């Protein structure tokens, strides 16, 4: 099941970027390791903004809202320009706008919140008792094989939720596409004063319907682009011949 994987080339590719990570690929139900720092897979982190996938399903699940909802903005300066202006929850997840995901996960409440996070098993879950931050900075956390095999699930509509939420959830996450291969997934980075964790976790659908599910982890700095987790996961997944 869970292994080291043949490479050589991904363990350089990672050097090579000058950072300490590593990338789960899940295949059916062989999981295979990748990167300059293995011993991170098994490392519990901050789901971060991966988190919102989680959100949206219990949100929709529970008819918190809906996918044609606008969330609207109230006028106040945010973190980030793009955030500024009324979106729906799917244009929220690809921004990945946190107000939006705190609104959301305060309709919800910590105690369902709580029920429907243990129900899942997700990471160590663990909400304690903040509602709505829990995921950005704790005590929630999350290993990245245990992220993989989360959104290998909600990729074959095998989480235990309704299958037009999970099927309403991933038409919300795709990011590329080209070839007939599709990539799906979401983004996720956290700024604690210990080391920042950055994570790109999601899949490919290739072009006869196959699956291959990803969870890219490794240590940010303030001085990398947003870009260099899509540009390290894309060049490991074409040596890998996923795409
Ligand atoms: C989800 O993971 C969100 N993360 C955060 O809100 C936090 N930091 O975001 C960064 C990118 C580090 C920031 O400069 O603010 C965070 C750290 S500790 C804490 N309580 N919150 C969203 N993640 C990302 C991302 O994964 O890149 C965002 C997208 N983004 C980032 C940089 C530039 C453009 C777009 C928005 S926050």
């Amino acid at each position: 099941q869970i292994v080291q994987g043949h490479n050589q080339v991904i363990h350089q590719y990672f050097d090579e970027k000058n950072t300490s990570g590593v990338l789960v690929i899940q295949t059916d139900k062989k999981i295979n390791l990748y990167g300059n720092a293995l011993s991170r897979a098994n490392t519990e982190y901050v789901p971060a903004s991966t988190f919102d996938m989680l959100n949206a399903l219990i949100g929709l699940e529970n008819q918190k809202t809906d996918i044609n909802e606008i969330f609207k903005w109230k006028g106040e300066k945010r973190s980030f320009t793009a955030w500024e202006k009324d979106m729906t929850l799917g244009e929220a997840m690809k921004l990945s706008a946190v107000p939006v995901y705190q609104e959301l996960a305060r309709r919800i409440g910590l105690d369902l919140m709580q029920k429907e996070v243990k129900r899942i098993g997700f990471g160590n879950a663990e909400i304690g008792q903040q509602v709505d931050n829990f995921w950005l900075v704790g005590p929630l956390k999350v290993t990245p094989i245990q992220e993989v095999e989360f959104v290998s699930q909600l990729a074959h509509t095998q989480l235990p939720f309704s299958e037009k939420v999970q099927a309403n959830v991933k038409n919300m996450l795709l990011l590329e596409e080209s070839n007939g291969y599709k990539i799906f997934g979401k983004t996720g980075w956290a700024m604690d004063i210990k080391s920042q964790v950055g994570w790109l976790t999601g899949w490919v659908e290739q072009p006869d319907g196959k699956i291959v599910a990803f969870a890219l982890n490794m240590e940010m700095r303030s001085e990398m682009p947003a870009s260099i987790r899509n540009e390290l996961l894309m060049k490991s997944l074409k040596q890998l011949n996923i795409i």
